[PDB]
């Protein structure tokens, strides 16, 4: 039995509800009929028992229901009342400890996705962004929305790109996604798209960390250089034509933590995808930063 | 706000196999059938789910879809398919202990042909559908409804435009000559299997006080759980086909059905009747 209590999000994706189940809050996503291939892909990903991780949104159930010509598509997960990282960063500043806890937790989730377990295939997310990261009461985050994920098994030489014509959130798309030169039959290509997007999320978080009494306001990546509601071509212009990267506020260079983070986000943003850091290397670097 | 009642009471197990189990269940005011998949057969749940996420099939001669459910457990994933419940059970079951008259035999086989033609046909536009081949048609995958018509079940191996049951495999599957890049190839494999089902049913139709006992196709030439090689020798090398008893040739309906089944069993897949032509032929019998 589930009771739908309130809508906590509505968009082109569908809707998410806070519900009650066995006396616990749960999140219930009802997909738009336009996004049925995301529902199925997310269901394929959550079939993997060894996907479970403290920094990946926890799955409870997936349903496809129908009577007559009407179909409903449901995903039920754990509920995080603090909401997404995008929501959280607009109303909170961070100290060093909280900033590093958040970004290490995301690195930990992403390295868990990317690294094959011999089981869980290697997984690239393809739509990493601050709205797809939830904040937990322990100060860590978990990564959500596996509808665009790609899976790879090294042991069997199999690449499963799925069938979904959805593309990533335009603001977070890597240069090779925006210029459509990405190597679509290469698993490493998709991991390197995630690394680009992770760099952008690092920047979004680091802006909110106070140093020397200074903090930046929350802004999304490329807020200063594209229109509101940027198109694919708007993003291609700034990233591929103009070679734009998010600006590093000069106040960061007075703080050792933010100086380390600036270095790390620049190594996520090389135009050459093979130059970018791995998720494991980011996790190891953040583990060593204080 | 909205209560989403998902509790299904599993009341009795009506099937157990390598596939997993089927249960009669209760949801609210509907009996439902619940297929709980074995780990062995997880791909069948994914394929049927992917198909129903692509096209919501609705046809009187297709087992009615209700839900696909995936539930997280401590150490495993539980996969359920929920459908309409047909208390009379499978055609295989039904033919063991029931004989048929002319009307009941024709109603059964025309309903199966109707369901199969619906799968096979591509319909264009909104409320259309891709062409579908079943790939495991047999009497255990057909349910009997109270109104005398049947419905086709189990789209776990279906293809849209982990091998089928060996006893029902067409010669081109057994000799590995099937044109695997040609969608029509898969329709023609279903037609072969349909012809075998038509033979199983026709045997149980009474004429002049005579009926055959229920037997499965090739019961007289292969063992139980026949091997791939056993089937290939019968169907491909020796080119055997099920026996038509002499008593059929005294009955106009069984004479017509014998001709139909032989046009489903040509070695050359492209010579076989289409499901639509089978329907037309069946509507002109009696
Ligand atoms: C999955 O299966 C079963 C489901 C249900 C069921 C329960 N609540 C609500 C609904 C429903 C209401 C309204 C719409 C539409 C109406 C028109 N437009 C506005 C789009 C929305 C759709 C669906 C249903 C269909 C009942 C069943 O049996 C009686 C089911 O079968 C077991
Ligand atoms: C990203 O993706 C998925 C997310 C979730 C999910 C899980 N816990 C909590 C939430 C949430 C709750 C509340 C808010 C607040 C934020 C501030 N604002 C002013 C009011 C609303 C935001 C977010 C969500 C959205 C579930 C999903 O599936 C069931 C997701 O899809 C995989
Ligand atoms: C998640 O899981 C299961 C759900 C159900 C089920 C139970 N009550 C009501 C529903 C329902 C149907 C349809 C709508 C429509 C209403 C109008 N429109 C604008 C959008 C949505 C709402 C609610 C469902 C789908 C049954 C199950 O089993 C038979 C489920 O488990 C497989
Ligand atoms: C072929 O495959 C599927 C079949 C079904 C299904 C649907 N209605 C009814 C049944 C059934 C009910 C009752 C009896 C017995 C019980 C009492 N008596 C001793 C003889 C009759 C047998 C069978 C089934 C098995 C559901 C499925 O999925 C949920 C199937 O898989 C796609």
């Amino acid at each position: 039995d589930i009771t739908l209590l309130e809508c906590v999000g509505k968009g082109r994706y569908g809707e998410v509800w806070r519900g009650s189940w066995q006396g616990e809050n749960v999140a219930v996503k009802i997909f738009s009929s336009r996004d049925e291939k995301s529902w199925f892909r997310e269901t394929e990903l959550y079939n993997t028992v060894m996907l479970r991780h403290e920094n990946i949104l926890g799955f409870i159930a997936s349903d496809m229901t129908s009577r007559h010509s009407s179909t409903q598509l449901w995903l039920i997960t754990h509920y995080h009342e603090m909401g997404s990282l995008y929501d959280y960063l607009q109303l909170t500043t961070l100290d060093t400890v909280s900033c590093l806890r958040i970004v290490l937790s995301i690195a930990s989730g992403l390295a868990h996705l990317h690294i094959e377990i011999f089981g869980k295939p290697a997984i690239a997310h393809r739509d990493l962004k601050s709205k797809n990261i939830l904040v937990k009461k322990n100060g860590q985050c978990c990564i959500a929305d596996l509808g665009l994920a790609v899976m790879h098994s090294q042991s069997t030489n199999q690449l499963d790109v799925g069938n979904n014509p959805r593309v990533g959130t335009k603001r977070y798309m890597a240069p090779e996604v925006l210029d459509e030169t990405i190597q679509v039959d290469c698993f490493d290509s998709y991991k390197r798209v995630d690394i680009w997007a992770f760099g952008l999320v690092l920047w979004e978080v680091a802006r909110r960390m106070v140093s020397n009494g200074i903090v930046e306001d929350y802004k999304p990546p490329f807020y200063d250089v594209v229109p509101n509601d940027p198109s694919f071509e708007d993003m291609r212009k700034v990233v591929c034509v103009d070679q734009q990267r998010p600006n590093i506020p000069n106040r960061w260079f007075s703080d050792p933590t933010l100086t380390s983070l600036a270095k790390l986000m620049k190594e996520c943003w090389y135009q050459n995808p093979s130059a970018r850091l791995t998720a494991l290397r980011i996790k190891k670097t953040l583990t060593k930063i204080d």
